């Protein structure tokens, strides 16, 4: 049915699944852009294959062929179905087109399906080779972070009654090394040069005549080539071309919108924006200096990473609070922070 | 079955299952009359589409075309499938009404789907973008006043035997940026014009001349063409075409119901009311201020949210009952509140 | 199967299901009486609908037309097809009865699952916008309860070795209120409402003539007007429409026994009897006061509600044996208290 | 598949379902004979219509009508579908034992059905309306049994080393209203009327003549009413009657010896035997006074689930023990209990 294709790849979360794992928890290792790109890019060619031959808009079979009246009912399964495979077999059929378009109408299916897995390959690429190395780091960091917390405000609270920057030391060798941002553009290149092929085959296939699913097929190699009683050649239609066709323009629509966010998504330094440990400045357990951005490294990715996981932590979000509230300038951030009262 | 797709889509927690992650626990994070906008906009056109081609409504196939009786059983059905596939071929048919109806009477169940998603996409990018933005400010500030709460009572007990309104400068500052509330409105402008665009369509299908699903159709392209045992033209007519014309009136009518709905809520500081926070100024640990109120602010929306959410918090719920309770104003809101004894 | 739709409609736990939240433990929050009128007045005409179709009581299509016997089996079928699609065009058949019960008898599956969609309607209405306000403070007075019964004991046990009514005064407080008597009154009126234009319709439709299923069909629109092969009508046969009145029967006699139910659910004051709290009166740190009666207003509901609810309270339970203890009159109130030695 | 609808109606747990609630933990509320009893008489009815209708049982349409061989696919087909639709008009058909008959075999699957939802509905209402009533009484009858034996054993400890029987006063309390007991009395009075309905519809259905499912069937209404192509009329028989009539005879066996059951069922007082309070007699901190039995009264109801859930309670078993071992008269009842040292 419809609707249950509707549910099972909208509606559902289908490919939004959170690793099934206690490694990484509430760690998203994907950024939203990226996953949304991924969902769209792999279930918009499996939703259009399944509306492709929903019951109600397939007719039937894939081709027919229309014997001639004196042949029987077998006869007639016979010519649709050696046709349908006779669409490979280039000696057999003659059509106006060429046979590249019935090849092309025939494997429709398989080839949106290809479309398919290969765009998902390098989402799983990032998800096993480099996403476990940001995951690791990533909890590494937020862990320090929380512990700097609680120790700013321990030692603010016994002011009220070792200091090595770790955490910052780690970045600034993150700094260094690009292993995994060249892993992450060359994954968003291959799916941005997927999405492109994608979007020529799909427009290709979209400009065919729409009258290259006619075409003629002779049923005449082996002993039924000089039989009388079988004709020359039949006329075939193959149905369900043009909703193959109407399907790929949509195809082709959302992949060229989608081809814009790819780009964009590759310039990774450009979306470092909104310097997340900047708000961790206020704290005399940590050293002034943000020291995140300007580069083609591994830096740049894991503000992008921090940016989107960051929220998870407790020790981020009140001192969001409190710098928000020092743009009013009311009180005072040590003063705050003693009154917060929030280790964990 | 129909009483399968009546549980599916109405009985059936259909898209009313709460966030399945322990980031935002009990929190709504979509207005109660958002979600049930969303719920309605998005299952009646998948409910429509289930309906439409329930088995004990559709008589066969979609389509049926007459062909002689000389045609054998499979020309016949050649003749179907080839005038059910050159519905899109315009040289082939000829309607009295056009083709565009054609078009549309064939593809009427991927134009719903088309909607249900179009529908679907506001909420989604509003679950996404926005909903953990304001899942972890209001997790806070539920916290806050839950803490401000015990405070105030700790206070009144030692009187029975810092003080900083960190909660209420928050609020504050909420009170300059837009940024959420242009989000809110903005996904709920699209959902107001895709309803929109989407009664236009219905109007203009339902308003199709019922005549317009018979159509004159002519299996003569190609080696058929001069071919004379086939007659010159068919009469086919696409079944379930009246079902759905009246299932577009019904969906019609729910989403003329449904986009007033939608301009109403596109008025976020009309629909606060209540002042949520009101009940916790009789506190002493509380600053006397309520300060939420006229703006197209992000403050508006965080008030709405609260008057959502805050049923959970328990203190709100106490406080409540005390504020109640000062209506016949017997005894006194502190000694009432050391009475309480309800720390959490 | 029959036994399968037996099972999920009556034997499974069909819209029996309790509110998988933690919000709501074990609170009931729909009355008895109301859960079963749901349960009924929306299960049934699903059951029906569900049964009018069971693969057991259905031949096979839901009209034949009978063609003549020169016609093919594609003819045939399209004669078939083209008159379920023609009982809406009112040019193509003509009926004695009129169009208006062919338009009945092929829409009554959807008509039934609109009256019990109509009839779900009011109570998720009450269970979404009434329900919460309820529980929260249902569950309030509950712990109250248990709080007052514990502080008594424990006086009495000291005894044997503040002081404010709080919940009396809560609920003196909801005797002034209106608003969810008002609320769950019109969800009970609708109820009644839909249920009365239910029976009327059923008993419209069980009235028709039994022979309107019986239309005379002509497929002689477009280029089959002129045709002279094709016979100038046929005369078609809508099958399981005795089924649908046998069935549209048992609905409207459950309807009209349902109907008094509802009618007897509109008056609140007079269905709330035996005064739960009255067995709390035994209570020293309980002021004797029942406070509990006589009104058109939320006190009343919370009566109801309370009766529903307060057998899930441990305090009440121990306090309604010592009152049932009383009747003899043997020993007295307070001993058997501090006998009881159940804080919790 | 038969061997499915075995297991799902007698090896599966079909409505031996304990209450999914933790208000009812281990606790039956309904008699074993009652369970088995409704068991039997509900899934019985079930497990006969669902095998009427097994897939190698059923050799294909529930009628077939013997149309002229002249007659088309479709003509018979439209044959067999309209005898199907007119065994209910009744000028249509002519049968020698009445049109009666053919109703009860074209709907023989519905009427089992509603037998069987009859047969549902007494446990139900006992299930809903007075089954949470006895088992909060029983719960707390268990825990003072419980609480009492615990004290007992202290003090006998103590001895190696208030009083008030509050049980025994509920208990008196309970022989004096009856309402549980009309309650109980009343569902199964109502089983037993519907099963004696049943038994007297089985039994006449299956004394129909076997030749009632042969009936001759006139196409002959509307335009066909003088058309001569069609003959006058058709012998159509109803398939499945012969096996409708060997499953009522099965159906008619086993409520007749259900029957029995429940009249005996009926008499509450004769079955409260082996009295299950006696055995604490043999405690100091219990009265020795058993006082139940001899009414129509919610005692004896009382005694018999307490007799049934009374295996829960540990103290009960112990004591058991205690009072098996007293059989030979060794030792002594206070020794031996407290060298049992079993508390809880
Ligand atoms: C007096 C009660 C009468 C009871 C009648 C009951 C009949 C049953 C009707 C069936 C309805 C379908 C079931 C859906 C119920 C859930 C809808 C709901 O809860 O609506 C609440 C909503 C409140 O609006 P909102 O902006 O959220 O403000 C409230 C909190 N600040 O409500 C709104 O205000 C939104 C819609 C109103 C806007 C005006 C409409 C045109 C302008
Ligand atoms: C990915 C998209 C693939 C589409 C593009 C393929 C490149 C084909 C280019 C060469 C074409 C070619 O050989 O010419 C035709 C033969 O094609 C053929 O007969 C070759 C067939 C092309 C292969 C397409 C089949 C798709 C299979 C993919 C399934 C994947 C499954 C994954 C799970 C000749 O004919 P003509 O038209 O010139 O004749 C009229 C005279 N000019
Ligand atoms: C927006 C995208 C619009 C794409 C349409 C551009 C092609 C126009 C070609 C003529 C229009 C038409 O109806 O004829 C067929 C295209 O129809 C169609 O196939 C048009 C159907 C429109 C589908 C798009 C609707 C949803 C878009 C995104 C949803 C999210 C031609 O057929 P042909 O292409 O074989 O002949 C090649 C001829 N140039
Ligand atoms: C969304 C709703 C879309 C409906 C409105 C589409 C705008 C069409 C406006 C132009 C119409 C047009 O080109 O005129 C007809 C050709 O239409 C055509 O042949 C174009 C076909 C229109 C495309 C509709 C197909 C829906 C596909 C959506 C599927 C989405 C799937 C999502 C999963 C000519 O014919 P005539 O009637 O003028 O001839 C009689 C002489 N005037
Ligand atoms: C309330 C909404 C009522 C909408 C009806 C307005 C249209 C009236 C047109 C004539 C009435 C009729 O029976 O003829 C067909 C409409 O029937 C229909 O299709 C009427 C069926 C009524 C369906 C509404 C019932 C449930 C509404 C909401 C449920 C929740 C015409 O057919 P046409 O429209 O092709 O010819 C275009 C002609 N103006
Ligand atoms: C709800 C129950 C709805 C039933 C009552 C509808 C009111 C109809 C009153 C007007 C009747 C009318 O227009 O007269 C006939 C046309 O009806 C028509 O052709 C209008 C068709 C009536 C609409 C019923 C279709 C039900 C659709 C509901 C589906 C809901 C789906 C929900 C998921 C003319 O004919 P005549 O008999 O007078 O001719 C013999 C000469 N007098
Ligand atoms: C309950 C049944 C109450 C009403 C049944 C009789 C109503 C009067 C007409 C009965 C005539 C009859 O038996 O012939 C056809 C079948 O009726 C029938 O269908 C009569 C028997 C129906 C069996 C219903 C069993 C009720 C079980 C309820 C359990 C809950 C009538 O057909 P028509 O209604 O089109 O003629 C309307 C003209 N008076
Ligand atoms: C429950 C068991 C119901 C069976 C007993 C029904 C009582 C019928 C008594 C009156 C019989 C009657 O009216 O006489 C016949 C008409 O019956 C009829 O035509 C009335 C039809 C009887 C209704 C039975 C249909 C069962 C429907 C139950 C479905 C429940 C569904 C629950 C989900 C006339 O004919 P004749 O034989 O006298 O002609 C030969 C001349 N004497
Ligand atoms: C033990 C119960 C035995 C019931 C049999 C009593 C009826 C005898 C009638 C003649 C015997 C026979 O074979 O002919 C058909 C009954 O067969 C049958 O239908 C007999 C089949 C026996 C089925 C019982 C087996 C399992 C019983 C319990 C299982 C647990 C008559 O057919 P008719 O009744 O239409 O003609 C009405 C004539 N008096
Ligand atoms: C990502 C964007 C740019 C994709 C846009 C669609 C492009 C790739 C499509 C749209 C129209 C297509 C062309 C339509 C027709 C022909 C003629 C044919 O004999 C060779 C292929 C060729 C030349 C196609 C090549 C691919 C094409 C240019
Ligand atoms: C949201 C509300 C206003 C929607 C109401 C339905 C509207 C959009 C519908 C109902 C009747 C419809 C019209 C009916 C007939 C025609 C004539 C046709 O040649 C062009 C479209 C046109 C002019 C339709 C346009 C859309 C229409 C005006
Ligand atoms: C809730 C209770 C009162 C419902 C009882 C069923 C009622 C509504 C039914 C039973 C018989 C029905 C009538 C039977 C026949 C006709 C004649 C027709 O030309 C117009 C409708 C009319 C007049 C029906 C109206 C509805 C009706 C009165
Ligand atoms: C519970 C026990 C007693 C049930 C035993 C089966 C009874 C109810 C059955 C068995 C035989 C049946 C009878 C068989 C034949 C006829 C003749 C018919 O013209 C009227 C019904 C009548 C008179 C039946 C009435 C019901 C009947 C007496
Ligand atoms: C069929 O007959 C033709 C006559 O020209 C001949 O050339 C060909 O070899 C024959 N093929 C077979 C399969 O006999
Ligand atoms: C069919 O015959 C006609 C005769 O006018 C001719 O014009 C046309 O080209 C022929 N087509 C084919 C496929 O031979
Ligand atoms: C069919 O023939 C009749 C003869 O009177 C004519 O009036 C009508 O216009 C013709 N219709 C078509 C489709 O040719
Ligand atoms: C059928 O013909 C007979 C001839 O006596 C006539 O009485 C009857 O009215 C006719 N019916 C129809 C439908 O023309």
């Amino acid at each position: 049915a419809i609707a249950q294709l509707a549910t099972e790849y909208v509606f559902s979360d289908f490919l939004l699944k959170e690793p099934t794992e206690p490694k990484f928890k509430g760690l998203r290792l994907e950024l939203a852009v990226d996953k949304m790109v991924t969902c769209i890019a792999v279930g918009l060619p499996l939703l259009l294959i399944s509306l492709a031959f929903a019951q109600e808009i397939s007719i039937g079979t894939q081709i027919s062929c229309f014997s001639p009246s004196s042949f029987s009912w077998r006869q007639a399964a016979f010519v649709d179905s050696y046709c349908w495979a006779a669409v490979q077999q280039k000696n057999s059929l003659q059509s106006e087109s060429g046979n590249l378009p019935l090849w092309l109408h025939k494997f429709f299916p398989y080839i949106l399906l290809l479309f398919a897995i290969l765009l998902y390959l390098p989402p799983l690429f990032w998800r096993f080779a480099a996403a476990p190395h940001i995951c690791s780091d990533l909890k590494f960091i937020m862990e320090e972070l929380d512990k700097v917390y609680n120790r700013a405000i321990k030692a603010a609270k016994s002011a009220r009654d070792f200091k090595y920057p770790i955490v910052e030391q780690y970045l600034k060798t993150k700094k260094n090394s690009n292993n995994l941002i060249i892993k992450y553009i060359s994954c968003r290149l291959l799916t941005l040069i997927i999405i492109l092929l994608a979007c020529i085959y799909l427009g290709y296939y979209f400009s065919l005549s729409s009258l290259s699913d006619e075409f003629v097929c002779s049923i005449k190699s082996g002993i039924l080539r000089n039989d009388s009683t079988v004709p020359d050649q039949f006329q075939c239609k193959l149905i369900a071309v043009g909703i193959f066709q109407l399907l790929s323009v949509i195809n082709l629509v959302v992949y060229v919108l989608l081809a814009p966010v790819v780009v964009y998504t590759l310039f990774v330094p450009f979306r470092q924006k909104t310097d997340v440990l900047k708000v961790y400045e206020i704290l005399p357990t940590f050293d002034v200096l943000h020291f995140k951005s300007e580069g083609y490294n591994d830096l740049s990715l894991y503000n992008l990473f921090l940016e989107e996981n960051i929220s998870e932590v407790k020790s981020y979000k009140c001192l969001k609070v409190l710098e928000n509230i020092k743009s009013s300038g009311q009180g005072i951030d040590p003063m705050l922070l003693l009154t917060n009262l929030g280790m964990i």
